[PDB]
């Protein structure tokens, strides 16, 4: 009889269904139209609830949680620009594969296109960026509950990767005490309510077959390229490449231990490239490669075949090589394509890699961001995880540091946005419960500045280094025009982050040399809280150091 | 021969074309892929250039400028999630009509869906929310410059209202010395380069015809409702309705002077609704009505005809009355349908309105947010403008205060997002050069907090009142469930804004009484800077005061 009651019974089915597909975390932003979803979610004991006031950060908080847990994560927002704010994290998820189930409340059809407040056209709003899109009908008992639960079971069950938009219209009244309205409608599901399985099980797997001619190809002069992958896959890939006796180019996102470090430097040396030309096959595991010299070498190399192995779908080779695009879990694939011990065929490149790291060590002392990146190993929290921000820092660490094999690295290198790094870091911390080191640039920190609110709640110490070089100094690294560079590229904002931390009652340090930095760290890892460490450095020193080291190493 | 040079010539045409349609302001965010657009913009002397690091904020900055200037405003961003961040302001613009010309840089087609960094599927990503969408082809001299300008001229020329999405792929190299590549390509346009007109003039006008039976209807018992409209229109409507002798329900956004103030209160009195039942016609001018009692009366009233006059298109009556929906400039519309001197027919509603206002006046003393709203008419900057935020503040001012006729009010009441209020306020100030009073709640300030960066640059004093009632207290007004209310609705963040202001070197005040507040105001209007005034009030006092006042006036 009661529209409010059935609304909540309708919503309760939606949320309960999600529990059958491993949704545990649910991220909620405030609103009224979302009431049926939010109350069913708050009443449901399967969920861990997170809240935030900024829906774009809420998006990234969900992204962070899914990134580390590898589980689908649900988000509830109200109708309007709240929905639109989810787009960036949704777009990121579409590239790197996190399962964001967006439950977006909506006005009913009778309140669309009539000037009603906070009513917009929401179905189809994210275009092709979600993997599945569900535009739910207006709630009515004339549609069976088994339909609703089947619709959701289809979307989640077949979800290989990426986000799901579930548009959820509710008509007022939204409030009022609960009736029996919708109860017998709900009871039509029988003991599904006490079950732990989906109502409809549809879960086909998408996987490439084993490559039958691998034993042929593993005999050739090959190269292994390791992009983004799990910490455990990084260790397996490193051992695999070593046994193959193939050189391993390890991205900072690979956690391979980068046995040939500073590839971004030695790859600029013609001797290394001359040697790499003897390669008949390149086997790349993972993607979203970081460094410019590697992306240039990828683009320029011409093996007989180029293979890319990864569990996300689609083309991943921006150079469009003749070859194979193999969809698989990287660890599973390695077992299906095992290595057999063979003599290494590379002689020059190991020597160049050693000299390159040596050249960087010669310059380790200056109190700069390049040097910070270089030493970032000395500061990783024990049994923790690293979140690398975008722009220069990931590039500097990629080129200058040799990160430990199997030490977990996380990032937003799908679209490489600087818009959700603090809140994403917060979700990355909360999902694993591990001590976390996060490093971002100053424009990035400002962009998601209000996520400092989220970092007031962490389950383990989280150190946030904000590298302040007064602008987006990547545009000092790029050959930008000097006359327009500052105003239209760098965009220095001339701030510090002391008041930013103080506002949110977060410990803050502004270390002026290495001893103070080490002191700040020792202080920061002591408690389950976020410490902001602001490192003030000169604008272009980082960019100039990288360039100089590139030139030096090119002449070895 | 030179791709980078022609890239910049291609862009030069795009930006020059815009100048022919009154685009003066252009809002720019940093990027490399946007370089061709951004250098073309920086080289063009017709533009006023604004910069920001938060692309969502950038959108709202442009929205604010467009809101006041009534001209199209251009936005340039780089590819990726930068584009997605524009969606909130694009959607709002889509509802209330600002002409935002979005120049969104893109990777070329060959770097899409192949795992390239910061490359996403961008054409159509804003779905149906732009009024026009131009997905430009890959730049090439094989397409004449006259096609390119004609496409833009059509888009801008036929633009009645709302945003235009112009997706602009550019291939690298993006940098390099300027060549003569594309010059003769440009020179095919002849002396159009020295003209001040579009290449193709296409500007058909969209307008309703004179209502031929208006002489009949202006003699009936009518009611005038004033929604959002320009400041000059508010004064004309006030005069028009007074002359007709029809009661004027004036919304806070109307600038009519609200001759029957506190409608949100007396519309709750059964004697008023009975009187209003005698109405044979309702003529509403403008839209997006604020108050709940007015929205409920609109829903329940049943005149023979219901008219809505407004220059934006589509249905604007969420109650779907039998009647007429007339598209016209409101001031023009009034001259086409002049008033006749007629005796006022309402007797009861004037009595109730005065009693309602007295009832509010009695409670003016407490230092609460309701009393601030009530008293705000007394604190408006001379020759200034008011930017009113969303949630409680726009509602309390609508219900409890009487704003002066023709005194400019600006807001975001299309979708009523709380996500861009500060950056919009900056654009509103910068657009008019007038002293500005902006009022927002605490979550609203947190949401667009980094927009404080923009408020360091204003051409006249801007007072930002931040009302801090510790959370989204509109949800104390709504009958939300109390057990879940705090965690899932209110979301108190327990913060103050002294450090935020300190971060951007903005003067700050936290007045504890009316004397200190007036002291704070007087100091603030003295320099062309932004002063932050934080009013800390008890969480639910504002909401309950309104409910109590509603109760009292309803029993007269
Ligand atoms: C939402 C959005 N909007 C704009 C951009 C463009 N964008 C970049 C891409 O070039 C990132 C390349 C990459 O990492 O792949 S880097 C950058 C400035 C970063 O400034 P910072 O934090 O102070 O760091 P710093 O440069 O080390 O000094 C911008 C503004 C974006 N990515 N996302
Ligand atoms: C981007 C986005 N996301 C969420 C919402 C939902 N939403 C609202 C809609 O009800 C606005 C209704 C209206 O104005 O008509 S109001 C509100 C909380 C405001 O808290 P505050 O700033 O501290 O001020 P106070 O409530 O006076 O205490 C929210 C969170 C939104 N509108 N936009
Ligand atoms: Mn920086
Ligand atoms: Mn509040």
């Amino acid at each position: 009889m009661s529209v409010s009651a059935f609304n909540r019974r309708w919503a309760a089915v939606i949320l309960e269904a999600l529990t059958r597909h491993g949704v545990r975390h649910i991220c909620i932003a405030p609103g009224s139209r979302s009431t049926p979803l939010t109350l069913a979610a708050a009443e449901n004991s399967a969920f861990i609830h997170h809240t935030h006031f900024d829906e774009r950060g809420l998006g990234h908080l969900a992204l962070g949680l899914a990134k580390v847990s590898k589980q689908p994560v649900a988000v509830i927002v109200t109708s309007g620009t709240a929905v639109a704010n989810l787009y960036p994290a949704l777009i990121e998820a579409g590239l790197t594969g996190e399962k964001l189930i967006l439950l977006t409340a909506d006005r009913p059809p009778e309140l669309i296109d009539c000037g009603a407040n906070q009513a917009i056209r929401q179905p189809g709003m994210f275009a092709s960026h979600p993997t599945h899109s569900i535009s739910l009908p207006r709630p009515t008992q004339d549609i069976p509950a088994r339909w609703l639960v089947s619709t959701i079971d289809h979307a989640l069950g077949t979800l290989h990767a990426g986000g799901v938009h579930i548009n959820c219209p509710f008509a007022e009244p939204l409030y009022g005490e609960m009736d029996d309205t919708g109860l017998s409608w709900q009871q039509r599901l029988g003991d599904w309510w006490q079950d732990d399985k989906p109502w409809l099980r549809e879960a086909p797997r998408l996987e490439s077959e084993k490559q039958r001619d691998w034993f042929f190809w593993r005999q050739k002069r090959g190269v292994v390229v390791a992009g983004r992958m799990s910490a455990e896959e990084g260790k397996k890939v490193a051992l695999w490449a070593q046994t193959l006796g193939w050189p391993l180019i390890g991205d900072v996102l690979s956690q391979t231990g980068q046995p040939l470090p500073c590839a971004d430097l030695w790859l600029g040396n013609a001797k290394a490239t001359s040697e790499l030309q003897q390669a008949q096959i390149v086997v790349q595991l993972g993607s979203s490669l970081t460094g410019k010299r590697l992306l240039q070498w990828q683009a320029s190399c011409e093996p007989e075949e180029y293979w890319i192995v990864d569990d996300i779908e689609g083309r991943l080779d921006p150079a469009h090589h003749r070859g194979r695009r193999l969809i698989a879990n990287i660890a599973d694939w390695l077992e299906l394509h095992p290595a057999e011990k063979r003599q290494p065929w590379c002689v020059e490149i190991p020597r160049l890699a050693e000299q390159a790291m040596q050249a960087v060590i010669a310059r380790r002392d200056a109190f700069g961001e390049a040097q910070l990146a270089h030493r970032i190993c000395d500061y990783l929290p024990e049994q923790g995880q690293l979140f690398v921000g975008n722009s220069l820092v990931v590039r500097l660490i990629d080129a200058l540091s040799q990160l430990p094999a199997g030490y977990p690295v996380y990032s937003n290198r799908g679209a490489s946005g600087i818009d959700g790094l603090l809140s994403t870091a917060a979700g990355v911390q909360r999902a694993s419960g591990k001590p976390t080191l996060a490093i971002v640039g100053d424009l990035s920190a400002l962009y998601d500045l209000n996520a400092l609110a989220l970092l007031r709640q962490v389950s383990a110490p989280l150190v946030l280094i904000v590298v302040n070089n007064n602008g987006g100094q990547i545009f000092s690294l790029l050959p930008t025009p000097q006359s327009e560079r500052e105003r239209f590229y760098l965009m220095p904002q001339n701030v510090h982050f002391e008041h930013a931390a103080a506002m949110f009652e977060l410990k803050y340090h502004r270390p002026q040399n290495w001893q103070e930095l080490e002191t700040a760290f020792a202080d920061a890892w002591r408690t389950p809280t976020t410490t902001v460490i602001e490192m003030v450095v000169n604008d272009t020193d980082g960019a100039q150091t990288l360039q100089q080291l590139l030139a030096q190493v090119s002449h070895l």
